[PDB]
């Protein structure tokens, strides 16, 4: 079928799509400031919210890549290769984990409103040509 | 942290663990009956519970893999190698989102509880000494 | 337009692939336990139900295809070919009808609502790696 | 047994006959209409009417006819015959689902009553030598 | 994102299909229309409808081909190709344009209600082995 | 007829003319985003206003355009003169849709007025010698 992992949470891929691959943070930090600030719900056996869900879900499919990587590790050969595939998974697959759980654990501190508000005024700011762009990007905040 | 796929659901990695491995039936069939009674749903603009919830995302997961699955066949020079991933991918990440796609599928389709009943069911059964486990083992139904 | 047989009796053909093909009993069968439970009914000159009206047709459909069947088998002469198509109406026009026949009357029979739990009931099992699918499927019955 | 596709909505083939080969309009062209004014109805989950369904199940058993036809296509040989097929097909058998089609699609769109009506009429038209025959035949209308 | 331009205001492409093609008047004809009743209206400062600013744009949509093929015969020298564009633009497309500007036009002038009900009843009519139909087609009236 | 696609919604063509036209942005992107919050209403079958109804319409003419396109690309035999159809459409008729796109797209995402003053607004900063002509420039969004 075809399931945007969005529409649950009134979002849509495309409209998360804006967001460009600079501006996530590390899968690192994604996961960190999940653990930092939710581990505790998220560890709980209380689903706390379509999003909490959603989230641990994701945490949890991040981590089956990184053991996808660290398998291909001991056991992929030619270097050059098992490489080529550590990257993918360390990157393009990254790449998505990092949204997921960004808008994810966005909502869960500022809230699908606020969160989606952002990224429709991103979105407006992203989209304009530098020659009008206003210097500084949008930052999203609790208002 | 250690998030447990299943503990929110009332079960837990370690109950599902009663369930021998080969025992999650297909991906595909797993997709294949999830499209088959909840394409809908799963579709639909709100989350019709954490099931759903869980279920698109780990229908989505499964997904991704297949993705890495194929760049990785079309991007993997040496056979050899580029074969050894497109397996572990498809299968042992598989049993994984077998797991996962049953659990949930399965509760969507009966009721966490009724799901959760038939998992202690089977222990039983399968923990059964030959000399006395029944032909049939148990199933679930309605 | 793409009208699915069964919709408005609340599964579609999707679902219904859960059964294998050669699951459906034979078109006499059918025919035989339809007459033997409905003739009446089927008879009368009041739907009974949108499944009796669509069991009706259905049955008349297969009809035409016998038609269809004999003046071919008395019309091309060519046995090679004439037995070509003989069969083919025969048998996978048959396949289908028999679906029809068997979802219809079977829900007549213990109710749309049994039936559809039956078949998701059924996928399961079918579904069901051997390793642990039970001896007896899962079966209609009152 | 003996089922008559006509008596569930009052009408009998004996009625429903008096209507010639002529009078139907074209297979595609029923389908069309029935496309082109029911379809939604037609395709929906909703049993619309004793009339609906019917007409689904009809404008089905066509189809399996032209797969029939199709096939027949593919793989008869011998032209002239695997013509003789596609013609019994696609006109004999061709003539009763236009019957069918007709009747529902019209009691769809005028009425069971206005249809039968109608039938009635234009039989005892149809019925007359022409020598006493009234010029022109009896059109269908909603009145 | 599947848009029909005809949804809203109750009809759909597949309907105005109904009509054979060849039965829409010319798009100038139709240009022609709009403006001797309407040109006022179109370009009055207030949506007057639906129907208008739908109109408005359409006849816009209209000239920007009839300018993409100005340009293309003015600045394309392979003629049989420059033609090929500036005709296809003059027919597969106009014919588009030209039920648009007809469904509007025309529901402006006897109203969608009557619109719609003209598209079936001559659809139908058009359909109707001539023996047994009213004596002259049906036509939009007030 | 003159007509101006802008007047009935306050605004004129010579007034969007304030924006120079190299800002804005890709037909892809104002469809993405058009779709990113209105397909629903777009796509219902109810007039949602003469912005979604104008809206809509124009997500078409594109359409048509992208389609005489292929079908050029596919039919023109000489491709030096395919390329230089293929182009005037997907690049030339295509600034004229970004315009109504962004117009429309950007009331129904901030508001007629909203939009409206934007102008003026923009205008001014633009029109104003660089010398002068600030940092930031206007833009909507969601402070």
């Amino acid at each position: 079928m075809d399931i945007d992992p969005y529409k649950e949470f009134g979002a849509t891929v495309e409209l998360l799509s804006f967001l460009p691959s600079d501006f996530f943070p590390s899968v690192r930090d994604l996961l960190d400031t999940a653990s930092a600030l939710y581990r505790e719900a998220l560890e709980s056996p209380e689903h706390c919210s379509p999003h909490h869900t959603a989230l641990r879900q994701a945490i949890l499919c991040w981590g089956e890549l990184m053991t996808l990587a660290t398998w291909v590790g001991n056991n992929l050969e030619d270097p050059a290769s098992r490489d080529l595939v550590v990257n993918y998974v360390n990157t393009n697959m990254g790449l998505k984990i990092r949204q997921l759980l960004w808008f994810h654990i966005s909502c869960l501190t500022f809230g699908r409103e606020t969160v989606l508000e952002y990224l429709v005024s991103f979105g407006v700011w992203i989209r304009t040509p530098p020659a009008y762009r206003p210097p500084n990007a949008p930052i999203l905040s609790t208002l």
